[PDB]
């Protein structure tokens, strides 16, 4: 689809069998999801945003549906205020910015 | 143009007579620029991200040239680690997300 930006670009995602809402975020390198359980091992990562840095859990090779498109890649879990779909997965669904 | 997302979507902007680089950020409601002077009145605001909140100055009716497209709106100025063009100005240049 085409998504205009008058409203937040929120879409439904499905991860771990659960539906969640997430923001399509071209300003995020990385996908970051609020606290939840995921399978497998995780690795540490620190990511930085407007207010400073947070510690997250990095899970690789996680299956995630985004707006009906299937992605498999890295998901960071931690105290993000909102679920954000970053460029690592926006590229897997073929998203571009156009003007 | 059509901007793919393999890399950060950085573009040249002109604001306050200054050229800067900024990220086109669909996950940002508002435009946030690193500390600089702008003319006219301003008022204080708090804006949150990952890592918490920062205090910014809110300037209304500021003209910014974004990748050669002129737009007017509110610009927040404060200690953001990166210049961010948010939805309030992305809409004005007709930017959409497509997949
Ligand atoms: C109300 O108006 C606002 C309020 C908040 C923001 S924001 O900058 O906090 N942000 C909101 C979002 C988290 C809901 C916009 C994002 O696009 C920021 C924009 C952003 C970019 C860089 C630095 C600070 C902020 N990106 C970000 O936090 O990315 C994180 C995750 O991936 C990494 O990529 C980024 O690049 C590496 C570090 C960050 C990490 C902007 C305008
Ligand atoms: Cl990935
Ligand atoms: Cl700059
Ligand atoms: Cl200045
Ligand atoms: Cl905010
Ligand atoms: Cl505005
Ligand atoms: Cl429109
Ligand atoms: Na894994
Ligand atoms: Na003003």
């Amino acid at each position: 689809p085409q998504i205009t930006l008058w409203k937040r670009p929120l879409v439904t995602i499905k991860i771990g069998g659960q539906l969640k809402e997430a923001l399509l975020d071209t300003g995020a390198d990385d996908t970051v999801i609020e606290e939840m359980s995921l399978p497998g091992r995780w690795k540490p990562k620190m990511i930085g945003g407007i207010g400073g840095f947070i510690k997250v859990r990095q899970y690789d090779q996680i299956i995630i549906e985004i707006a009906g498109h299937k992605a498999i890649g890295t998901v960071l879990v931690g105290p993000t205020p909102v679920n954000i779909i970053g460029r690592n997965l926006l590229t897997q669904i073929g998203a571009t910015l156009n003007f």
